[PDB]
């Protein structure tokens, strides 16, 4: 089970990563939920190399929508990492010799997209005080 192996190291880093937390709180809507999994998939998937990144960062949103508004950090993780997850087995990047610690790597990449969010500085609600 490499998918489940990824999703262990994925949930693992991101239940630690408050700002993938806030993320998932700070949206309000399963469409600025799956339009936040597309970009920070696009991100992703354009700083792991991938050849079809609309595809990808595609799967995430519909994982996240999935879900829908109104859940926990653990089960948009877990939806983001079992969508990454069948698409990096369809790729045979999930093997034997680290498919568990490729969860972790996914999981940062989509940590240093979701800090980068806050380039953006408005997406994340908003405050003056």
């Amino acid at each position: 089970s490499y998918s489940s192996a990824f999703a262990q190291a994925a949930s693992s880093s991101l239940a630690t990563s408050s700002a993938i937390s806030r993320a998932f709180a700070s949206v309000s809507s399963a469409s600025a939920a799956s339009s936040l999994a597309y970009n920070i998939g696009l991100s992703a998937a354009r700083s792991l190399g991938i050849a079809s990144d609309t595809a990808l960062a595609g799967a995430l949103a519909q994982a996240v929508g999935g879900v829908g508004a109104g859940a926990s950090a653990s089960a948009y993780a877990n939806a983001i990492a079992r969508a990454a997850g069948q698409f990096l087995a369809t790729q045979g990047v999930l093997n034997a010799v680290n498919a568990s610690s490729l969860g972790s790597a996914l999981a940062n990449a989509l940590s240093d997209s979701a800090a980068n969010s806050a380039v953006s500085g408005n997406y994340l609600g908003v405050s003056q005080n």
